[PDB]
């Protein structure tokens, strides 16, 4: 009504253009929804901020920056000097590209559209995942490289599903046609043909972008994945981390740069609908996982195979978690390439300046079926109605730049009329040059001292009172601290000082150690101390860190880096599977709070860590600890789940261990780190044992032993016992074994003897017949366990002892629980009555 | 320009407010005068700002401008943006008793069961007034029921205080003397019922809660499919002819759980979707600022734990735990808000844990800056008690009185049990035995049952417009109906169509599901012209006299989930045992996103706590040569995970036995889980075909031989090699059988694959008396499918018949098959060549 009412309902404008502008804003290529002051006062001056503006220029500032082709979310970011980055950069006259630029752009649309219409004509009946509707992701991908490339950054890795995979193979990372073409041949050489294998929109590539229009160059990298969508994204972080680590770049690095760039497709409703993407993003600034900003691109084909997106999500886009870590979101229109360029390099600048994640949400269309093979038109004929009156993205942009006058009708056939010439002679090339049952990775990896000095445990031992001044140790973690300087030099070392006599070990030697999990800087069950917390201060002290450093001062080249994960098992195993992937020379360890958890991470065990050598030959050198045990902490503190990693186990893939000495612990963390082998380590761990005064090392088992697949009784190997005697041998594995052994010590039990399988997989078959032909006079052999019928080793000893070794193990008996639904039973009481039947059947 | 500085200040404290507010009970971290433009009336400024900082900085935080709907942005700003009366004397005094009851019982199980973890809701007890508060106000608006899911943090307090669990059943528990059937679980794993009656209103409602596992936030989508159940039982919400959605889910989380799990945002992202939609969830984060030893630093990436709940623009209310008044006020306009928008709301509670993670635990060792904090701290009650003998609203002796009767009566409730006789420890007994099957059990439906599925494929709305590809499907079902040669999918819908038209409800969905992943299904068939739906089994729910059957077909679309979806699906049958629930995976090889719901309630749920389901779990499985993804439902892992007779495992071979083994288990009432390994190429093998007969006077039969001894000329005397197998590859191996005219060898299926079919096996077995040696045959990786437990249990549980069993199949793998379709053809050929060599 007046001056002062006027400006205000201006500043509201303002505030709803930059807020709601988005939700009006020319974004779908497909226009599929239809529902999507006074004149006077327009040339009226109004206050901005200082300047004086008239009112039809705040508004077509406004309508420029938010109602075109691009939708911009970022009021919800809480940090306001990121608010006023994005306006800046986006309410601003934007410079038009280049003649030069505008060519480069339609060349990369050709080869996005020629390379799908090629495969097409000469594959009609192959599933490709087609990226026709949606080829602007190609010159938006390249202008993501190309910001990067500007930025001087090292190293772009992408991680991306199916949707025109083979094209971004093809067009950003460089792999060759002639293997792409191979592929759908379907005839490939030995080294292609090596393992079991993956379907050709799984695979992965490597090579180096040069810049067009720069004089900089960037490794550009792509990762494998299974089908399981979304499952990769903690993964490609870890790899990315683990590649950050090596470069001295990003958080343990020296400098900020973070140079090593995730880039991260995404199709709309895997987006929307997989749990790993919240979990994921949740770690996008924590200290232990944080990979300085990752690059987002949603292609958003407004369709999940015959599934309408109202039926994906509960929300009005599908960018809508990663609000949840305040990235800012642009949807943009996949019809304007310009814009979709645009976006992409904003997007980079954005990571580059606040290193924090930026989601791209490229609008676009399906052209064809979900794959190839199928009609959409049964469930979807409005949408593909419409698309079939759509002229594509590469048509409309050649009609724009021959309208401009940049280029003409005849150069517009001619750049294609080359390009499908050259696919053409490619093809023909491979055309013109017997399949084989899979064999098994086995052999793929074959190659040890494990022992140290007693300097080495003196040292680390140190290292635990080696307290900076003033340090206030809380006085319930001291008596840790000085046992363990007491162990180091006197012996009966425990299972959690073992553990970092094996890592501080690594450390002393240059190797980089990686450990994180649930509360594993203190320890669930308050044994690690890995980390100690000033009682006065707050300030922490890790005692490892001091092994990075030689005596003379020089570094070792080694580290220390132990985490707290999030409340996540599946991004924090996918991450620790990756992060091994990207820095193989790691020792990189991740625990589970109890192994009852680990089922959380099930994808990521059955698709990456036990599989992936065979199927990518991409290999993973990651540690599993899995505390597991029965001690009647009810079903979900009991089990690891061993009979599952046990089924999963063939071709050699995997290492599985229970052992149950802290020395037998120490020298298989340190073979696995020193083997030169990159294959996953599953370990399964105590949680009473932990302070069992019988579980306990002699200084010797580290400084002259090695680790033992088959471990005998002290009284046999090392004392006055006779073999002879025995009649009757009790087979195990684990915790069982101290509550067999006091059994047999309480009754004088001289017809008994206890054999401790410590690597229950591969089997040690040799160690295992050499070490049973020592005991003559046995009449019987049992398999004995805790764990329930159905679930720990005798699912696959029980089938598979007889069968590899029927000499020794034909016979063979089980004592165990009854097979149970649960892993347990929830009374400790009850435990406690079906724990003593077992001790009370196998001296029956 | 005064004006315009005032609205970009009432837009700041609307926006960013909630970063000044007053809500950490620890505390971690001139134009006044004028009048000013703000229906359209004038303000002063000191009355605008005072209104913006009671409203937005006091002990609410209120974050609701990423709404993207106006008028819930109204709602929120017109009945926060006004004066709040005070609370009565009398509302006042029922908070303390609620904090009373609360603080007393923590204080009691410490004093009497120093030694036993309770996860103590000590520095919390706010949420117990809080949730008091939530229930009574879904009384207020005449709701039927509220059904509770939550992790550790106060459990047994809830438990005993807000749903009635007897405090002698809770004792008991703690003195490990039980009257228990089955394993169980651990005391803060239990759920209970019972009746809240409001204190000054005069409605009642049901109040439950849930059972659950350790793994934290699993049972959130399992709440939220119980809910959808009991809210389609009652004709309200979503199916239902009110839009009252008057039952209640309310979920209670704790901080670094709610940010890190990913079944959260796949459960918020259910909230809104027509086949999962429960008219709104109320969420209460217990926010104690820690972990266990973790900080919230290394928790999460962003400010507040509960900002994965803008994802789908619920409004968040961050409240100070210390003023139980606001905490009280902010859950009764939660409910108002949800029942206004059919929209989740969260509540974060800002509060602290007053002891370690458990009760056993020092947090010192690696919080001492928090806990020196704590140590400083006087609780809620205490704080609480003294503001009301401040206001002169009770005196000290009535407060001290009020503590001394709550405490009297936990005593004698603990001596009265401490009194029972204590029972013998034994161990726990299988609960196989708890759900016996009704020996026979008739499956056959009259051949007309069978015409009217088929009639109603082709009794299309006027003018409707099939798809010209979708059309013969309709119209070949027809002349199945009528003819025979009923195909799987056919099947399928005939045994669902069958339960519908006999009164049941049935609950169908998962990816793809109303088309079918692979064009078979077409249980929802679009109008080519319009886009207009059609669901031809609906027509089942009428019967031909025009009356209702009572029966239902509910067929969606899931979303992109496995581990949310089947949580869902298992909780809506546990919400609705007469229903027929059914979830399908694309690809078996898509299960395994959702381990956790399978190992810890579909599994085990029954022996745990006595939870029963009746889903479904449909898996596509099948060596095909797609790639290892795209090939096996992990047949292996299920078959591990069976024990108790606690689910059924199927691999059905004929349509026929498909629709006697889905009818079977929706009429046996028996509510135990069904897992089926489905085909996917067999689907359209038209040797994988079944007679009308077959429906109509046939039953489920869990061992198959060949039709050529039941049905025709072959010579089971013949017979000196029997191949044992199950599923598609018996095509295979019969087709060779046929082309080399192989007398000498018998292929028998094992349909029913657990439990295992003991007596059948060995009565089929018998009937083949020259047999010199049986093999095992699969497709699966030795070290997968059936053998790792086939050739164990087999020659254990018929020794007679099965010593000496041996296997055929591709050798151990790592992945579940081979990436090249060219590699495994060679070996598939293998296989048969092994067989038959
Ligand atoms: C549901 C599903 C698909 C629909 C995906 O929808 P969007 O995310 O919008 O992607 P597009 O529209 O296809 O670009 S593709 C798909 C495939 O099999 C990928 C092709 C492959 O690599 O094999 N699956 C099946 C599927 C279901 N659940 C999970 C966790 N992962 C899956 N891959
Ligand atoms: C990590 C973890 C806990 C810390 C939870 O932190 P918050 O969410 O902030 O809860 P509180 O502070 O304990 O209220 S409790 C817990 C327990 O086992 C509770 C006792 C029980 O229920 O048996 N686990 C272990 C855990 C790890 N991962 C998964 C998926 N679930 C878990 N339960
Ligand atoms: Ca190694
Ligand atoms: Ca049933
Ligand atoms: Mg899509
Ligand atoms: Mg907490």
């Amino acid at each position: 009504d007046s001056i002062e009412d006027k400006n205000a309902r201006v500043i509201e404008l303002i505030a709803a253009y930059r807020n709601r502008g988005h939700l009006m804003a020319d974004i779908d290529p497909l226009r599929l929804d239809n529902t999507r002051l006074t004149l006077w006062d327009l040339d009226r001056e109004f206050k901005v901020d200082v300047q004086r503006k008239k009112l039809r220029d705040i508004l077509s500032v406004l309508r420029d920056a938010y109602c075109r082709h691009v939708g911009v979310e970022y009021t919800h970011i809480l940090e306001p000097e990121q608010q006023r980055w994005i306006q800046e950069r986006v309410e601003t006259k934007h410079d038009k590209p280049t003649v030069a630029e505008q060519k480069y752009i339609l060349s990369k649309l050709n080869a996005a559209e020629a390379f799908e219409t090629f495969l097409q004509t000469k594959y009609v009946g192959q599933k490709r995942f087609s990226l026709e509707g949606a080829e602007t992701v190609i010159p938006m991908m390249d202008a993501v490289i190309d910001q990067c490339a500007e930025h001087g950054l090292d190293e772009v890795v992408i991680a991306m599903p199916h949707r025109g995979r083979l094209n971004v193979l093809a067009n950003i990372v460089g792999k060759p046609y002639s293997q792409i073409f191979s592929e759908f041949e379907g005839n490939l050489n030995p080294s292609q043909a090596h393992g079991s294998g993956d379907v050709k929109y799984h695979l992965g590539a490597t090579g180096t972008y040069i810049q067009m229009f720069g004089d900089n160059d960037i490794e550009v990298s792509l990762t494998a994945n299974p089908s399981h969508l979304e499952a990769v994204d903690p993964v490609l972080e870890g790899l990315v981390r683990a590649k950050q680590d090596l470069l001295d770049t990003g958080e343990e690095g020296s400098d900020n740069r973070f140079s090593v760039v995730p880039l991260m497709l995404h199709g709309d409703a895997a987006f929307a609908g997989q749990g790993v993407v919240a979990e994921t993003l949740n770690l996008a600034l924590l200290r232990g996982y944080r990979t300085g900003g990752t690059i987002h691109i949603v292609v958003n084909n407004q369709i999940g195979f015959t599934t309408a997106p109202t039926d994906s999500r509960s929300s009005e886009y599908c960018t809508d978690v990663a609000k949840m870590i305040g990235a800012p979101i642009f949807h943009v229109n996949g019809d304007d390439p310009e814009a979709c360029a645009w976006v992409a390099r904003l997007a980079v600048d954005f990571r580059q300046a606040f290193k924090k994640d930026v989601v791209i949400d490229m609008l676009c269309y399906r052209r064809r079926g979900h794959n190839e093979g199928d009609d959409p038109s049964m469930t979807q004929p409005y949408m593909y109605d419409v698309i079939d009156t759509k002229r594509g993205s590469r048509k409309a942009y050649t009609e724009a730049l021959i309208g401009r006058g940049d280029i003409s009708m005849k150069e517009a056939e001619d750049a294609l009329r080359d390009y499908q010439g050259q696919l053409e002679r490619v093809f023909n090339e491979v055309r013109e040059l017997e399949i084989e049952p899979s064999e098994s990775v086995e052999a793929d990896q074959q190659i040890l001292a494990t022992a140290v000095d007693k300097a080495m445990l003196q040292r680390i031992g140190d290292a635990h009172l080696a307290l900076p001044e003033g340090f206030t140790v809380h006085p319930r973690v001291r008596p840790v601290l000085e046992k363990r300087r007491e162990m180091a030099y006197e012996g009966r070392i425990d299972w959690a000082f073992a553990e970092l006599l094996a890592l501080g070990s690594l450390i002393a030697e240059g190797k980089l150690v990686r450990l994180s999990g649930q509360d594993t800087q203190r320890g669930t069950f308050t044994q690690r101390h890995a980390v100690i917390v000033d009682r006065k201060t707050g300030e922490e002290f890790t005692p490892l860190q001091l092994l990075a450093t030689n005596p003379d001062g020089t570094p070792t080249g080694g580290k220390f880096l132990v985490y707290n994960s999030a409340l996540s098992e599946f991004a924090a195993v996918g991450f620790e599977y990756g992060y091994s992937v990207g820095n193989p020379d790691a020792m990189v360890l991740w625990e589970a709070q109890f192994g009852d958890f680990v089922n959380g991470a099930q994808s990521i065990i059955d698709e990456f860590i036990s599989s992936g050598e065979a199927k990518w030959g991409q290999l993973s050198d990651v540690v599993l600890l899995l505390p597991h045990g029965h001690e009647g902490q009810g079903p979900d503190h009991t089990s690891g789940r061993i009979e599952r990693f046990l089924q999963l186990w063939a071709e050699g893939s995997m290492t599985i261990a229970m052992p149950s000495t802290p020395a037998n612990y120490f020298h298989l963390l340190r073979r696995h780190g020193k083997d030169g082998i990159q294959r996953p380590l599953i370990v399964f761990t105590p949680k009473s044992m932990l302070r069992n005064k019988a579980a306990v090392s002699d200084i010797r088992d580290f400084t002259e032993s090695k680790f033992r697949s088959v471990l005998e009784e002290p009284m046999y190997t090392d004392g006055e016992g006779d073999r002879n005697k025995v009649t009757r041998l009790l087979l195990t594995s684990g915790k069982i074994y101290y509550e067999l052994a006091a059994r047999k010590a309480k009754e004088n039990r001289e017809d008994v003897a206890i054999v401790r399988i410590e690597q229950l997989a591969p089997l040690p078959r040799r160690r295992l017949a050499e070490t049973l032909d020592r005991y003559p006079n046995v009449k019987e052999k049992f398999w004995v366990q805790e764990e329930p019928a159905n679930q720990g080793a005798w699912p696959s000893f029980g089938l598979t002892l007889p069968e590899i070794l029927p000499d020794h193990f034909t016979g063979l008996k089980r004592i165990s629980r009854r097979a149970m639904s649960a892993p347990s039973s929830g009374s400790s009481k009850v435990h406690a009555v079906e724990q003593q039947e077992i001790l009370d059947t196998a001296f029956g």
